[PDB]
This record gives structure tokens, C-alpha cells and sequence, in this order.
């Protein structure tokens, strides 16, 4: 047993490893959308940049969990990173609806994992997830929702071009 | 009864006073290690400086609890500060193992006291301890653990000299 | 058929996707080594930083291939990313030997893919791989080889500690 | 026989003169599109600026071949520059489709000429074309292709006006 370990349950630890894989899956999907919108027959560089940055943030989320695992005395165990669901992602509106459901999926995995820690009375881990994970998801979901509403307002064609310019700046 | 007092249980208050004394005990032990490594027959100024700073942080921890006690309407009641366990602390590796067990002791006293506050539904006090106490202990324990692992890697003699240079910068 | 496509053979295209997956696999193994050395019972932060940066570079390599794929009119197709071979990586010297064999694996794949492009007379793709991929692998293999030679010179114990300081500074 | 000449085949030399004329023809067509969009009944100053710059780049490409010709010991021989194919170029989307087919024509000629040099084992000339000509054509074709995709997204009318602002800014 690790010399750090104090108040850190086996179940919390494996949840972290589960969530790490979840973040990496999010990162992989976002990265696929990014280069999907870089395609010459899509050509939406603002959407492309928005998802590339979303990707880099999910990967940052994952490494902080890895860092946390070590801080508490857990051990990182990595699984395969499953490829994204689709190879093509449709219109800009389509990919953002996928993004919303993705972020909500991640939020649920995080809310479940907060439950494990509260159950085991892991107060520090609860605050860790409150401060560094749950608040980001709430902002991320609201922001993507706003995007969805705007993409429906402007419609297709010129409207989708104009919103892409908005993500590009 | 204090005009501040709201949602602050008698048991939470006396736990604070208990923890204050615990922090001061930590400060006193660290201060003893600091000047132990300042001895001419020990002469490890980097270890000396590491523990002197650890001491100053524990004392800062204690005064913030005193400040908190007053914020909530409690009353600070101070007890004797028991002298440290040992007068001499052995090698640099030895004193860090003592430090780890010390920090873990403090972490347990804090985790227990978080339980009192959660039990009394003292949400504000839980966040106070999450934000300002529990996260520091997790970082402090991990950092001391790393030190222990390194002190075993470099061994005694020149290796302990080299690590002391690392704490001195 | 993409309006971009000119002189871009379907076999070259599928190799890019192949190499993309290989780079991502390299990235994943380095990420694993990085947080392996961040463990409290390993505690080699220099080695940890070296592999975290190596990780970030492989992902950079992968995104430039995705970018290239789109430039030539190909289409990115992502596969799973297989978990790294090991969960623990031993000593600093051990993980570097793995890194050399990893880099050589990546170099071999890149060399094979340069063959596919020269066969199809894809001159631009050859220079792309020459300029942005083959030169880095040669430098990377040599640098890791130097690291291996040095880690054997200093031996274990204090010597592995000293080299970790060299990777950190 | 030039005192420079080494490993420079007469067929490579005559191809350079061939390509010089091709670059100048590209330059001339872009110059025509530029002032086509400066017409008061077209009035697309962004498109006009984009093609004026494209014009200036092709002439730059041509002068570097003349410069190269002299470096290797060849001799520049200039032919007529044929008027552009059209006098009017239609919509912004139309002229970009012409531009893509133009760039691909130039790319094809450059690829053929790279073949002539590799056959004659003119390694330096291959890298010259790889470094200074083939990479730019790949980027140019992709950028124009992106433009084509966007001009179809925004449609005509306001959409063509908005994209013109994007090329102007
Ligand atoms: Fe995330
Ligand atoms: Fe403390
Ligand atoms: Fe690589
Ligand atoms: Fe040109």
C-alpha cells in the first residue's frame, strides 16, 4: 500500500481511472470533429478551432485526474481509447448537438463519481471534483447550448458561415 | 451567546480549539527539526530550511483557525503545547518519515473535524476545511512522500548531501 | 473524390491514417510513462517532465498528419488507441530503452510510408516526410541513445537521481 | 557550355523555360481576374485584392526559376505569354473554380518537371522543386478549395458580399 494513502477507497480510485478514460474519449471525439471541419469539402475553420481547443481542454482534464490519482496514492491504469462514434459529423449545428450530449455524458460520469467519494466520506475528493470538474461542465454545457440555439437562429448557408466567423475570433 | 453565531455547533467550536492545538503541536515539532539540522554535528541547512518553513506554515494554519473561530462566534481556548516526541531526529530520511506520519496525523484530525461539521450540517465550515486545509494536506503528504522515496534512492553519505542541496534552493 | 486531390494515391492516404494511429499510440505510451514517474514510490520529476513533453510532441506529430491528410484531399479515419504495453515502467534507464524501441518503431513505420509515396511518385509527400518527420526521428533516437549511455554510466541510486535533475533543469 | 554547369541535363533546362512560361501565364490570368473584379459592374474589392496578390506570387515564382536557371548554368529563353482564356470571369465562385483548375494545371506541370529531374538524377533540382514549388501548390490548392466550399455555402447575393469582405480584411 502507498505511503500517501489516507481516506482513499479502492472504489474511488478505480472511478478515477474510469473517468480518465472517459476524458480521453472526449478528447478523441473533439479532435476528430476539429479535423473534420478542416476538410476541404467542409471548410469551417472557426468550428475547427473551437473543437481543437475543446479537445486540448479534455486532455488537460484527464492529466489532472492522473495527477490527482498519484497525489492520493492511487495507481493509474489505462484502457484502450475507443474511436469516436462517427467519421463525419454533418453540419455545424449537428456537431454541437453531439458535443452537448458528449459533455452531458461526461457530466454524468463525474456526478456519479462524486457520489462514490461522498459515500466513502472522501471530503477532499468531493471538493476536488466540485472545484475543478463540475463547475467547468456547467459552464461548458451552457455555452454549447447557447451555440445550438444560435446555430438554429441563423440557419444554414450564410448563417452557418457567419457563426463560424464568430468561433474563429 | 455571540451576536455572530449562526449554525455553529458547540461541538464544531471545540473541535476547532482541538485542531488549533494540533497545528501548534505540528509547528513545534517542525521547529525542533529545523534547529536540529542546524546543529554543527548534523549540518544540513537545506533540511533545516525545509522544516523551518514547514513550521511557519503550520503556525499560519493555526492562526487562520483562530481567525475562523472568531468569525463564527466561537471562543478560542488554548491548551499547553506539548514538547515534541524526540530531541534528536536522526538522518534526513528519518525526519521525513516522522514528518509524513505527522502530516497524516494532522490530516486525520482534520478529516474527523470535517465529519463533525458535516454532521451538524455546517456547510460553510466544510468548505472552509476543504478549501484551506484538506487540499494542503494532500499536497503536503504527496510532497513528503516523494522526498522519502528520493532519500532512499540516493542513500546515505553523498546522496544525503546532494538532496540537502536540493531543499536549500 | 475531393476537389483537392492531385497525385495522391489511395495507398498513401491509408498509410497516413495508419501512421496517425501509430503517433497517437506513441503519445499514449509517453503519457503513461510521464505519470508513472509522478508516482510517490517512483518520484522522478525530471523523467516525468521529459516524457510528458515527448508525449506532447507525438500528439503534435499526429495532428500535423491529420492536417496533411486534409491538404492532399485524403480523409482521416481513426481507429482505437491501444493501451500501452506496460502499466509500470521500472527504472529511469528501463523506460528510456522502451523509448528508443518505441521511436525506432515509429521511425520504421515512417520509413515504410516514405516508400509507399516514392513508389507512387508522390514527390511532395516524400519531402513532407523528409522535412517534418524523418529528421526529428533521427535526432530523437540519438538523444535517447545518449540518455541510455549516460544512465548506464551513472548507475542506480544517486546516479539516477542526478540524471533526473538533468532532465528537469 | 557554362562554367557553372554540373549535372544539369538539357531536358531539365528546357523544362525550366517551359515552367517559367507557365508561371507567367498563371500570373497573367490572375492579373486579369484582379482587374475584372475592380470593374464598377462587378465591384468586389476583396476578390480583386486576393487575385492581385495571387498574380504577384506567380510572378515571384517565375523570377525564382529564371534565377535558378542561371544558377545551374542554363539559359533563359522566353516565349510569348498567351492572353488569358476569358475576358470576363463571372461570379466570385466562378473565378475561384478557374483558379483551382489553374493551380492544378501548374501543379501538374511542376510534377512532370520533377519527374524529368529525378530521371536525370538531378537531386538538387528535385529538392529545389520540393521545397520552393510543390509545397506552395499543395497549400494553394487546399486554400482555394476551402474558398470554393465556402462560396457555395454562402450562396449568391449577400453571401458573396460577405465573403468578399473576408478576402479584403
Ligand atoms: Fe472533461
Ligand atoms: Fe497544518
Ligand atoms: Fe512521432
Ligand atoms: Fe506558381
Amino acid at each position: 500500500e502507498s505511503q500517501c494513502r489516507q481516506n482513499y477507497h479502492q472504489e474511488s480510485e478505480a472511478g478515477i481511472n474510469r473517468q480518465i478514460n472517459m476524458e480521453l474519449y472526449a478528447c478523441y471525439t473533439y479532435q476528430s470533429m476539429a479535423y473534420y471541419f478542416d476538410r476541404d469539402d467542409v471548410a469551417l475553420p472557426g468550428f475547427s478551432k473551437f473543437f481543437k481547443n475543446s479537445s486540448d481542454e479534455e486532455r488537460e482534464h484527464a492529466e489532472k485526474l492522473m495527477k490527482y490519482q498519484n497525489k492520493r496514492g492511487g495507481r493509474v491504469v489505462l484502457q484502450d481509447i475507443k474511436k469516436p462514434d462517427r467519421d463525419e459529423w454533418g453540419t455545424g449545428l449537428d456537431a454541437m448537438q453531439v458535443a452537448l450530449q458528449l459533455e452531458k455524458t461526461v457530466n454524468q460520469s463525474l456526478l456519479d463519481l462524486h457520489k462514490v467519494a461522498k459515500s466513502h466520506q472522501d471530503a477532499q475528493m468531493c471538493d476536488f471534483l466540485e472545484t475543478h470538474y463540475l463547475e467547468e461542465q456547467v459552464n461548458a454545457i451552457k455555452e454549447i447550448s447557447d451555440h445550438i440555439t444560435q446555430l438554429k437562429r441563423v440557419g444554414s448557408g450564410l448563417g452557418e458561415y457567419e457563426y463560424d466567423r464568430r468561433l474563429d475570433s
